[PDB]
């Protein structure tokens, strides 16, 4: 089924760049469109899963980590909580999905960094 996941703050998408299957491209916001690198599937492993097989992986567990794709593993740094105020907590390090400098044009990039109220850390749908 999939679902984009909108961040509220920019009011753009979680967008995988150029819609890559790379390991390691780091993921940005992008003003929303229909294609298959705006479209997450959440499991019940905890993933956000792209393109079927690719998952939203955080880089480490610090401040300023990036958030890329990576080939689905089971690791627990690909594991995602989405909270009920649209908060997305990556499981292993406690930190939020995080639109780096409260940035909102198309490009900014994603990372991990401490849970705050800021809408830069706000996503919708699923
Ligand atoms: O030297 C340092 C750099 O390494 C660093 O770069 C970042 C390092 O982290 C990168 O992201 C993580 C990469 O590792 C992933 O986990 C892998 C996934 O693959 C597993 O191996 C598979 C096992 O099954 C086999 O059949 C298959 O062939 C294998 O692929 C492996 O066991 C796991 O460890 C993590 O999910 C990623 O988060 C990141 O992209 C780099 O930027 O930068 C600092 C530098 O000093």
């Amino acid at each position: 089924d999939g679902g984009q996941i909108k961040g509220v703050g920019s009011g753009r998408c979680l967008d995988v760049p150029d819609a890559s299957t790379s390991d390691g491209t780091q993921l940005q916001l992008w003003d929303c469109h229909s294609g298959t690198n705006q479209q997450w599937a959440a499991t019940d492993a905890g993933e956000l899963r792209v393109y079927g097989d690719k998952c939203l992986d955080a880089a480490g567990t610090s401040n300023g980590s990036k958030v890329q794709i990576y080939s689905c593993w089971g690791g627990d740094n690909q594991k995602w909580r989405l909270n009920s105020d649209g908060s997305v907590v990556g499981v292993q390090s406690g930190l939020c999905l995080d639109a780096v400098g409260n940035g909102t044009a198309n490009g900014t990039l994603i990372q991990l960094y401490t849970c705050s109220n800021g809408s830069n850390q706000r996503w919708t749908r699923t």
